[PDB]
């Protein structure tokens, strides 16, 4: 499964779903697409 956004992730080892992106700035997944 994946993470929903606002959950903490690693942008290079992204575990969040697509449409959302894992932020290197916020260090968590966000909806930005």
């Amino acid at each position: 499964d994946c993470l929903g956004w606002f959950k903490s992730c690693d942008p290079k080892n992204d575990k969040c779903c697509k449409n959302y992106t894992c932020s290197r700035r916020d260090r968590w997944c966000k909806y930005d697409l």
